[PDB]
């Protein structure tokens, strides 16, 4: 059964099987990445005919987030369990999308309100959940050795979600709204 | 008026009327349960003709979450205020649903990406918000005596949301996607 | 480029340019306000013909939340950067809406389940995210001097979202459901 009940008193296992409390900074870090991954799934479910071009990359992000979570759940000192996530290829992939979407949409010099279409608005929610997960990752980094490649990718990912949100509005001919002061 | 302004300097009351700061671990715990309850309401609003079978149980979860929040807001040592939540019946109810939904959907041996239909994706968001609330409950448990029955139910509840998310995809003939490595 | 990479090791700048870790209580506070602002954008995107009357005020809240975030990112002691947010006018505006929406909808004497229409349910999610951001603001207040006007408005704002959620249900002829005990 998926329910083992071993977590009923508030403790759980990480990779390698060491037991931690569920509020441990490590468990909060990969838990927030799981929350982000679920929100990306929700965002993907809002795609329509006008925004289908974004579907493949959202699913790829979900696969990458699983790799990131895996590494966050992995203690550095247990040599039986290696980190799997390498930032270079996925991060350059995000950057290419950021550059492309920044070029195509109307240039702004002011902050935008996070909103517009349902999909663009969901991409802004994704942007802010990514940044929340990043804060938890940094809390963990300050106490334990982490795969720093995960932090590089998670940082870049919220810039991706910002650029993708603007692109989603552009795909539905929805202008962005500027902050008034 | 619902606005009393007594909370304007960042303090508030729990059951029994003792005053705590709004960032107190207790207030964060039942606040996260309120956030979960609101997300379950949102998830319920996404039900359609194909997924109506899930409506009653989502509303029942909302009623149960109110009982859970009540107990988390109740200090153990104030004998004027008793715990109301007893885990056995609601938890066995969740387990029966987990068993039923696990049986009906295609068996997997790999992790799934959290996503699919809008409803299944919302049920995965519910799964991860439940787990976030659980972490806050454990933070509170480590400082204060709690109704441990709430923790048992909240633990089981995120396994319910996982099984229900797979079932929602099944109800709309949407396959789950496997993690690639 | 929007990606500078200066945040790749988990530190970032606030207003005035001092560097903090991304898990610093200040950065968590205005980060949670950004998350709220994105959720308000998402909520606004769910408006339909029956609920158009709520569109202007949601966008106004988004502009106000930017002012609030600005002040939370501003250290009190750096006199080069003044607080911009003054609570009186926006807070009285919220209160007038609370009074109006409380009058129009069916009176209750019991707690309601947070749910109903998709929009009303999203307004309850907004209510609980506002309250989460409030907890982070109070964490910051307990360590650093803040613009206390932001806390007054953020407190009142979750009462606004509660009253607006009930009003959204009323606009679509959806009754609220009461807590059963
Ligand atoms: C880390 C981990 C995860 C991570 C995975 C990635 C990450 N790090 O962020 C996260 C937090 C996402 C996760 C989620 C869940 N998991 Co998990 N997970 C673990 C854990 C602790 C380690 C697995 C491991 O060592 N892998 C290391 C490598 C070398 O092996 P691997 O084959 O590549 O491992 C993969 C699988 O374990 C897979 N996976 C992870 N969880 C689950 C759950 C199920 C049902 C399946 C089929 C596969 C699977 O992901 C791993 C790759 O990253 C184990 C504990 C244990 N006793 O095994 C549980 C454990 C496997 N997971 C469990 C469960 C129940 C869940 C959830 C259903 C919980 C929930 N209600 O949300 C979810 C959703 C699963 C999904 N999406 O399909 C149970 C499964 C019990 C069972 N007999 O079915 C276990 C055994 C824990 C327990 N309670 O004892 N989990
Ligand atoms: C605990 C509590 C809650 C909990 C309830 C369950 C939980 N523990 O998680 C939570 C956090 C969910 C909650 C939410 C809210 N509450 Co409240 N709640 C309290 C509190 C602290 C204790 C109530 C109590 O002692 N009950 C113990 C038992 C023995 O009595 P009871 O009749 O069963 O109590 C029930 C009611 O209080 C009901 N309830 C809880 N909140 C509210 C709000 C309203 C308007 C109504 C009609 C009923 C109601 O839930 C209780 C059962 O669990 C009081 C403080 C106080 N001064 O009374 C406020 C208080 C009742 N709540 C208040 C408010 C405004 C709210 C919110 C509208 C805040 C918001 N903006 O989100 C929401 C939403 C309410 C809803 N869904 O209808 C105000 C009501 C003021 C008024 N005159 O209308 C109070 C008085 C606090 C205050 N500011 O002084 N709250
Ligand atoms: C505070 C701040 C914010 C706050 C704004 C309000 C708040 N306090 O909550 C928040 C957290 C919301 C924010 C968000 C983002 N920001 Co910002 N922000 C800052 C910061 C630290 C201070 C700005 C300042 O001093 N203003 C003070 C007053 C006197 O000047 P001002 O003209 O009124 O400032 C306004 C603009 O800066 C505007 N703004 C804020 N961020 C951004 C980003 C862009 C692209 C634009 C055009 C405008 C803009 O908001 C301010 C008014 O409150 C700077 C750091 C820096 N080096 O400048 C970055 C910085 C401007 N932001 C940056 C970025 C990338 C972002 C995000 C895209 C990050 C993301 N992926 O989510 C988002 C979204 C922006 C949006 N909605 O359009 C980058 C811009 C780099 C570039 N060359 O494009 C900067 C330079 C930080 C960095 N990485 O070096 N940020
Ligand atoms: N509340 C939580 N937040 C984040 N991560 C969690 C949480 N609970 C468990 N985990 C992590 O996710 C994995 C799968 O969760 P699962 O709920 O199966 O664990 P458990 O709660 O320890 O056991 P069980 O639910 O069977 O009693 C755990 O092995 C642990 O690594
Ligand atoms: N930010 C918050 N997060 C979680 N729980 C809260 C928060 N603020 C208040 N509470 C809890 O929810 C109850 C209802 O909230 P409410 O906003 O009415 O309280 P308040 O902020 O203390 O008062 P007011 O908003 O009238 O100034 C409170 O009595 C307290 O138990
Ligand atoms: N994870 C986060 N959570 C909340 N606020 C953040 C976070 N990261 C950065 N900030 C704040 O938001 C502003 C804009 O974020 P941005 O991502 O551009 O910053 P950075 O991560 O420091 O730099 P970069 O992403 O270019 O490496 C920052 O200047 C800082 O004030
Ligand atoms: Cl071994
Ligand atoms: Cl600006
Ligand atoms: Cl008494
Ligand atoms: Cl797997
Ligand atoms: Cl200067
Ligand atoms: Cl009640
Ligand atoms: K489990
Ligand atoms: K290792
Ligand atoms: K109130
Ligand atoms: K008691
Ligand atoms: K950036
Ligand atoms: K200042
Ligand atoms: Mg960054
Ligand atoms: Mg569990
Ligand atoms: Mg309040």
């Amino acid at each position: 059964k998926i329910y083992t009940k071993n977590g009923d008193k508030g403790q759980t296992r990480i990779i390698g099987k060491q037991i931690l409390y569920k509020n441990d900074p490590r468990v909060a870090a990969y838990g927030e990445v799981d929350e982000l991954n679920s929100w990306v799934g929700y965002t993907k479910s809002l795609i329509n005919s006008h925004t289908q071009v974004l579907s493949n990359e959202l699913e790829e992000i979900q696969q990458l987030l699983f790799d990131c979570g895996h590494d966050l759940a992995t203690p550095a000192d247990d040599e039986r369990h290696s980190f799997k996530f390498k930032q270079e290829q996925p991060t350059v992939w995000l950057e290419e999308k950021i550059d492309n979407y920044t070029q195509v949409v109307p240039a702004v010099k002011k902050a935008i309100l996070p909103g517009g279409t349902q999909l663009a608005s969901a991409l802004h929610v994704a942007r802010t959940i990514t940044r929340r997960a990043e804060r938890q990752i940094v809390q963990l980094m300050r106490e334990e050795q982490i795969n720093q490649d995960v932090l590089i990718f998670i940082n870049r990912l919220s810039d991706y979600f910002f650029a993708a949100a603007r692109y989603a509005n552009y795909l539905e001919q929805q202008p962005d709204m500027l902050y008034r002061n």
